[PDB]
RNA sequence: GGUCUAGAGGACAGAAUUCAACGGGUGUGCCAAUGGCCACUUUCCAGGUGGCAAAGCCCGUUGAGCUUCUCGAAGUGGCACCAGAACCGGAGGACAAAGUC
DNA sequence: GACTTTGTCCTCCGGTTCTGGAACCACA
DNA sequence: TGTGGTTCTTTTTT
């Protein structure tokens, strides 16, 4: 309910080395106490335990079974008795084994599928299970809390909450099962661990009538924690694993039941190429089977298959498999699946029903993932440096060992932290200390916190760039913590230690007693994807109550309505567009009278959405220019070298292989043509790569297998040799190489916080593995060892950076929809100004069904996880908590294909850079210039500058505007997609207004298209209606309600087809026509 | 100024363009930002493992030198930061074979 | 550079379920 | 504002 943030500390501990050994002391104590009492509830819940398999990751195996706890749990509670000296009756192993059980779901109702509250059932048990005197959980006991009933009859006035009480003290087997515990000499179950053999610590002497410590209810209540998300997780996997079952079951008889002899076939088929494969030896269930990842693109195949003749010749079908291919190699299957699917005997799979074999990949989707879908979740002790937990420390005033933030303790900046409650350890000897003063390493992050007030040392203020007042906050829980990494190592050293401090921040409407920020009831945002509605019927009277007064910053949120759409992308990390509710009443703007940008509302008549401003939010490094565009190939210059050089490398391995007929396959790759005629290899390593090629040219055919192999593997050592000292300088002038470092603020950087400059380091991991496990035995497999790391600062630094692009993404993001613009003075060089009245929701896309997928491309999941959008989608929830910011998202089909201002559809273009079109020096055309002139065969044509170049993928958006042949409407294609997001918020869009899925059938004696009713909407509007048609490509609605589905596309502009309903293949190219088609032909004149 | 609207910090093309002394400090990181030496990893490369060492790093002041202003002053650092444990998934990456634009 | 099938290892992105208290009364 | 036991709770990207 109220933003929680984390600022990890450093202590200083180099002058109090009695202190560091206490607190990895108190680490292993803590990690050790944790870990006693989570045994304990394995043992009482009496089921099988589950644990990582070695020997290969990937199913479990039982670390212990149920009658393995019984037995053990028994073997505990017979002694316990023996312990208590019990002399009543000890009960049978059935009463003890249930009695424990009965405990175990008490202490983790989760185990049953219930509620627990971590906090409180720890409080409630560990003295009445390990306090030999305990009278918690029964009835006795006077002191504690007041009940809700009590409280209310004092003051705020019962009758109902008294019967509470009583009905779930009804329900409480707590107290029974506590006597029932103490009738069978388990008074106290288990053991304190501070007061037990297990802790070497000398703690501070128990008190009267006390048994158990803080450091014991702080370790009880983790292990309470872990037992319950994992019980929590034991059900879910286990009903998730139940729905598998049911979905492959649910599959067959409701997809293909009367198709019965085609799945025979494909089993054969998959058995085919299962025998046939010259790759490895199939090891699992689903090897070889049909995925939709070999299907990729088996739509069109099929289509051109049809217009085939079943006894034709291969070369055709496969030559028409290849035109596929070529139109997009990314999107695009397996070309040895439509091989084989080409064959006569398989014909059928795709001549009779053409979607079968999609629908059959499914089928396989679900087999593959059952046999790898586990059953239960695996269980997992803690331990002092494998699966560590921290101390924690309460705040002040806490229950637990508490701690101080001291601010100033020793200087201007100088911080400190005093553990009330300490260890420390002298000569070998652990003792628990009181008071102990930390001062704290320097931390820049710690200027954002003031302290409030002195008598309350909790309490706190909390700077912010994008606050013009700091807000009230006060100090949490703490936790100790070690770095992973000097946490496996021993050694004789004196190993950092950090307390991660928790901070309470208050927001200002938080500040102001209101539970959601008044703009909240304007705004529906729904699910766990924030999809955002608007309450028109509201807005009317909120720019009534909450005028633009023209307040900025943070003081602008009560006053106007704004939003901001953005539009998130790899080029540009985002592009937004501010807009503002106002009255139709309004004028012309400042700069030149232009009547402003605005939406239609629906609702309100007299209301509009205004535009206010456009940006560009780039990252650092995503910008462009002539000497940045050089430095970028510089950077990767000798990298693409090296690695051109490795894929010959391997071509040369080949010819040393035992198989003849590929040494000989081979060996003709090296010979038939020249060595680098594209001249990406290095000088030297390819004069030396030549002078072994016309070495063993001097031998082919004229030696002996066993002598020229001997030769091809003598000649790989030298080049390898050689480049291996290559790799040598690259990489030392890689960690240690002089290059520019910028100093201060600076604008067009080589990488900064963009993608390229991320992947240019994952293109550096790329290779460096890829040259280490390069083979110099031909057909040799080399994977990484069962525990090893690789390029592990590398790897951390490729982490770091993303971290950092990501935060620095949202806090952008953040920046400017509160109005604030980092600008610079040169006499200040750079500061937050707050320039616009705050926007108070954040519009985003929903993207949440854009994931990484199997059917997808690998370079398209790559470019998924560079991107990580849904990172950024939550990080800019964390980060707006505070500013009482709304995130929302809207709907994005066809976001970037749709024109924001007209509607028409269009498509993504690029235009022509002026430095392919200079006459003096021009450099060579893109990939994407290339991929055009080719298709429509211009390479006689003069193009010009600022030419406007449809590829379906650029960051220029192209309209038709009119019928007018050549009248189009250019704009940013993701400020577009922002604005187009926008129009959707204004207008309650939904895609039945543009897009429609129908099915063929008879309603009035004629054959028409019965559209799909998904969703209440689709319903509201098309449920009574259908749609026939003269031609088969423009659909007309009626009003009385093949095979395969057809979508229907509309143009709500009424450009294309008069914005008819038009059949998705022939409505794009229209859309093709009127802006690809007219481009080409003024081209060729 | 050319191209394109959203008329904005507008967007595409274009043209244009740092040592050492002393003092203090080194939370997590990034911005061209991936530390150095030795030894081992059988071999030389990559990667890993260990050890060693001094610092390398900012900040402040004082000098120099650079690089722009006016008829000597200024400028030689900026940025972001909500975490913890366990778990279940989703997918990349590398190697070998084979087949493909 | 882009694409598929076979296995096996290291890594990363996404999401889940717990969490990072509050307060009363006898103490001696 | 002590502690320690106790109760507190119902398509999109490129």
């Amino acid at each position: 309910s109220m933003a929680v943030k984390s600022i990890k500390v450093k202590l200083r501990l180099d002058d109090m080395p009695e202190i560091r050994a206490g607190l990895w002391k108190l680490h292993k104590e803590v990690n050790a106490g944790v870990r006693y009492y989570t045994e304990w509830l394995s043992l009482l819940r009496q089921e099988n335990l589950y644990r990582r398999s070695p020997n290969g990751d990937g199913e479990q195996e039982c670390d212990k079974t149920a009658e393995e706890c019984k037995a053990e749990l028994l073997e505990r509670l017979r002694a316990r008795q023996v312990e208590n000296g019990h002399r009543g009756p000890a009960g049978s192993d059935d009463e003890l084994l249930q009695l424990a059980r009965q405990l175990y779901e008490l202490l983790v109702p989760q185990a049953i599928g219930a509620k627990g509250d971590a906090q409180q059932i720890a409080r409630k048990f560990l003295s009445p299970l390990a306090d030999k005197d305990a009278v918690g959980g029964l009835g006795i006991a006077k002191a504690g809390n007041k009940p809700r009933w009590v409280r209310m009859r004092e003051a705020g006035e019962w009758e109902e909450e008294k019967e509470k009480a009583e009905t779930r003290k009804s329900a409480d087997r707590t107290a029974d099962v506590l006597r029932a515990l103490a009738d069978f000499g388990l008074k106290p179950l288990m053991r304190v661990y501070t007061d037990s053999e297990m802790s070497s610590v000398e703690w501070k002497p128990l008190r009267k009538g006390q048994a158990v410590r803080t450091w014991d209810r702080d370790m009880f209540q983790q292990a309470i924690e872990r037992m319950m998300s994992w019980e929590s997780w034991n059900q879910r996997v286990g009903q998730e694993y139940a729905k598998l079952v049911e979905q492959k079951n649910r599959f067959e008889q409701k997809n293909f039941v009367g198709q019965e002899h085609l799945v025979h076939l494909v089993n054969q088929l998959q058995q085919d190429m299962k025998e046939a494969s010259p790759g490895l030896e199939s090891k699992e269930q689903t090897a070889h089977y049909v995925t939709g990842r070999a299907l990729r693109g088996s739509d069109k195949v099929f289509e051109k298959w049809g217009k085939l003749a079943p006894d034709a010749p291969f070369d055709l079908y496969d030559a028409e498999i290849k035109n596929v291919q070529r139109r997009n190699t990314r999107r695009f299957g397996s070309h040895d699946l439509f091989a084989k699917l080409a064959e006569p005997e398989y014909q059928a799979l795709w001549r009779e029903d053409a979607s079968f074999l999609t629908r059959y990949a499914v089928y396989n989707s679900i087999l593959r993932k059952l046999n790898h879908a586990k059953m239960f979740a695996t269980f997992t002790l803690p331990d002092a440096t494998a699966h560590p937990i921290w101390t924690r420390f309460d705040k002040l005033g806490g229950n637990l060992h508490q701690y101080t933030f001291l601010f100033n303790e020793f200087g201007e900046r100088r911080h400190a932290i005093r553990f009330h409650k300490l260890l420390k350890v002298e000569n070998g000897v652990a003792r628990e200390v009181d008071d102990v003063t930390v001062p704290i390493s320097m931390s820049e992050q710690l200027d954002n916190l003031l302290p409030r007030d002195p008598n309350e040392p909790i309490a706190l203020y909390f700077r912010d760039y994008g606050a013009e007042q700091h807000f009230t906050g006060e100090f949490g829980g703490a936790k100790i913590q070690c770095r992973r990494d000097q946490l496996a190592h021993m050694h004789r050293r004196r190993r950092d230690v950090y307390l991660n401090v928790s901070v309470r921040v208050q927001s200002q409407s938080e500040a102001r007693g209101e539970r959601r920020p008044p703009y909240a009831a304007v705004f529906r945002l729904v699910g766990d994807n924030h999809r955002a509605f608007v309450h028109f019927d509201k807005l009317s009277d909120y720019l009534a109550e909450h005028p633009d007064d023209g307040k900025l910053g943070s003081e602008g949120l009560l006053s106007g309505l704004r939003v901001m759409s953005v539009a998130l992308g790899l080029r540009t990390s985002a592009s937004i567009s501010v807009f503002r509710v106002a009255r139709k009443d309004e004028l012309k703007p400042n700069s030149k009278g232009r009547v402003p940008f605005f939406f239609p509302i629906k609702g309100n008549d007299n209301l509009v959405a205004v535009h206010e401003r456009s940006q560009l939010l780039k990252l650092p490094g995503e910008t462009e220019s002539k000497d940045l565009r050089a430095i970028r190939e510089e950077r990767q210059r000798t990298l693409r070298q090296l690695r051109t050089q490795l894929a010959y490398l391997r071509l040369l391995v080949r010819c040393g292989s035992e198989d003849v007929g590929r040494r000989e396959r081979s060996w003709a790759k090296l010979i038939e043509q020249p060595v680098d005629a594209a001249n990406h290899m290095t000088p030297d390593w390819r004069e030396a790569f030549e002078n072994e090629l016309q070495k063993l040219k001097s031998l082919h055919g004229i030696c002996s297998d066993k002598e020229w192999m001997d030769a091809v593997y003598e000649s790989v050592r030298r080049v390898w040799r050689h480049m291996g000292k290559q790799v040598r300088d690259w990489r030392k002038d890689v960690r240690s190489g002089e290059r520019p470092k910028i100093r201060g603020y600076a604008k067009d950087v080589v990488g900064g916080n963009s993608i390229e400059q991320i992947e240019y380091l994952e293109r550096q991991y790329k290779f460096l593995k890829s040259w280490s496990f390069f083979g110099k035995v031909s057909g040799q497999v080399i994977r990484a060892e069962k525990g090893s790391r690789f390029a592990i600062t590398l790897r951390e630094h490729i982490d770091h950076a993303k971290e950092d692009r990501l935060k620095k993404l949202a806090d952008r993001i953040i920046m400017e929809a509160l109005g604030y613009v980092y600008a610079l003075d040169e006499r200040g060089k750079g500061k937050w100004v707050a320039k616009y009245p705050p926007c108070q929701l954040i519009l985003l896309a929903e993207l949440s069904e854009y994931q990484f997928n199997n059917d997808r491309p690998p370079s398209e999941n790559n470019q998924l996880m560079q991107w990580s959008h849904r990172g950024v989608f939550q990080e800019l929830i964390n980060q707006a908590q505070v500013h009482d910011l709304l995130v929302g998202t809207m709907y994005a089909a066809f976001s970037s294909r749709f024109d924001a201002r007209t509607g028409a559809p269009g498509i993504r273009c690029r235009r022509v850079p002026a430095r392919c079109t200079q006459e003096h020096n021009p450099e060579p055309f893109p990939w994407w210039l290339n991929k055009f002139v080719v298709e429509h065969t211009l390479d006689a044509c003069p193009l010009r500058a600022d030419d406007l170049i449809p590829t379906g993928e650029g960051e220029i958006f192209v309209s038709p505007f009119s019928a007018e042949e050549g009248d189009f409407h250019q704009i940013h294609a993701a400020l577009n997609a922002a604005q187009n997001l926008q129009q959707r918020l204004w207008s309650d869009f939904d895609i039945s207004q543009i897009r429609l899925r129908c099915d063929w059938g008879e309603v009035d004696g004629e054959l028409v298209l019965i559209p799909r009713l998904t969703g209440k909407r689709t319903a509201d509007s098309y449920s009574n209606k259908v749609f026939y048609t003269n031609t088969g490509v423009t659909y007309y609605e009626r009003e009385r309600g093949r095979e395969k589905s057809v979508v229907l596309m509309r143009d709500p502009s009424g450009i294309i087809n008069r914005g008819n309903w038009t059949r998705q293949k022939e409505f794009w190219s229209m859309v093709n026509q009127r802006i690809e088609g007219y481009l080409v032909k003024q081209i060729r004149s």
